């Protein structure tokens, strides 16, 4: 148990928008719970929820990252990615991204997106690794609406292995 998120509390905390997008905790959606945190105002594939983890985490290791995700409005299906942004040497405009996990959800109903993820080591300068989720990516060019539809997660969960 390195990291956990159940948003019952009613805090934010560290979680951020990627772009324009807006969180919120939310009251009376959750997963088997009464809050979760609803990003909306999503206006391309890539908004979505992002918290910095690296600080929790011992570089060089093997994790394993969880989360539940639901959607309710829009298509009957849709895919829904877990990320994650990296950042090496403090060079905040060369940033990396990578889909560690992703499950296709049917509206309504939550589920569980899961994967193992290697943290770089520290000679490779890693400074930043965030976890977020997001929609197949993209591209602006071509974004549609059920791609950017609204979207809850809650009781995401980092553990040692
Ligand atoms: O292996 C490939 C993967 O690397 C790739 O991952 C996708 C890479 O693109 C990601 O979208 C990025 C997200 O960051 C945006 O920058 C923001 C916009 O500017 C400011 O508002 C803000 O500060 C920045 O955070 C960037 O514009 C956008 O392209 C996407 O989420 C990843 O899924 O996927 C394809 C694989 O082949
Ligand atoms: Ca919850």
């Amino acid at each position: 148990a390195l990291f956990k998120a159940d948003f019952e509390d009613g805090n934010i905390g560290n979680w951020r928008a990627r772009g324009t997008e807006k969180l919120e905790v939310v009251s009376g959606i959750g997963h088997n719970s009464n809050r979760s945190l609803k990003t909306s105002s999503r206006s391309e594939t890539y908004h979505g929820p992002l918290v910095e983890v690296l600080p929790y985490l011992q570089k060089g290791s093997t994790v394993h990252i969880s989360f539940w995700a639901m959607y309710d409005e829009g298509p009957a299906t849709q895919v829904i990615n877990g990320s994650l942004e990296k950042e090496f040497n403090r060079d905040t405009a060369n940033l990396e991204y990578a889909m560690f996990a992703s499950t296709t959800l049917n509206k309504g109903q939550w589920k569980k997106i899961e994967a193992d993820i290697i943290v770089p080591a520290e000679s490779t300068g890693i400074s930043g690794l965030r976890m977020y989720a997001e929609t197949p990516w993209k591209q602006s060019s071509e974004v549609t609406e059920t791609d950017t539809i609204p979207f809850y997660v809650d009781d995401v969960q980092i553990t040692a292995t």
